[PDB]
């Protein structure tokens, strides 16, 4: 098909968070029916980054989501097109996080060109302090509005020590040509940083992503 079993993954991010510019470069790969992905990253400008890292993931592609096929696709079917996304995630204590991703295709491999600007964190707050451990496990819903695709979370971030802050987020994904449009529906993620070195130049990022109805 279109879209292998195995795709690489190659993408850019220009970010600049709480006045802060930096710049960071991935490659990877995912098994888009199995819903899985693996992105290795490294901060090219900006180093060392003073603010979470976790705030950044989950900007680090639904096309790398399991779905049965009762549930149309509405990523998969983009392709070879691709579509492009628009993301704001509110933060408990007022920072704010906007990105916007345009996935395009290349042979086997996903390409994504990000964009993401955060602001208004706290000075001593767990973003600014880097005191976030991970995100929790999430439930995106997902459902049509103004003939595109809309993806809500009631999200949270597990903190060193055991507390949790909580991130709404809102997510408008575009398909850059007609899809079958599907009914509600809800991807459940788990997104994890495998491993980092002591200020994240390195990383490394995975996410599972599974839709049910």
């Amino acid at each position: 098909g279109v879209i292998k079993p195995d795709m690489k993954i190659k993408l850019k991010m220009e970010g600049n968070v709480n006045g802060h510019a930096f710049v960071i470069e991935g490659e990877g790969e995912g098994k888009p029916y199995d819903g899985t992905n693996t992105i290795n990253l490294e901060v090219k400008e900006g180093a060392p980054l003073p603010f979470s890292y976790d705030i950044l993931t989950n900007a680090f592609n639904r096309a790398f989501t399991k779905y049965p096929d009762d549930i149309p696709n509405y990523f998969k079917q983009s392709f070879p097109e691709g579509y492009s996304w628009e993301r704001t995630m509110t933060f408990e204590d007022k920072g704010i996080v906007k990105v916007k991703s345009d996935i395009s295709m290349e042979e086997d491999s996903f390409i994504y060109e990000i964009h993401l600007k955060g602001e208004n964190f706290p000075p001593n707050g767990p973003v600014m302090q880097k005191k976030t451990l991970k995100w929790e496990p999430s439930t995106e819903i997902l459902y049509v509005r103004d003939g595109v695709l809309v993806g809500d979370i009631k999200h949270k971030l597990l903190l060193e020590g055991g507390g949790h802050h909580r991130v709404d987020f809102k997510t408008i994904y575009r398909a850059k040509k007609a899809v079958k449009l599907p009914d509600y529906h809800f991807v459940d993620h788990r997104i994890e940083i495998l491993n980092h070195d002591k200020d994240y130049n390195k990383v490394t990022v995975y996410e599972s992503a599974v839709a049910r109805y």
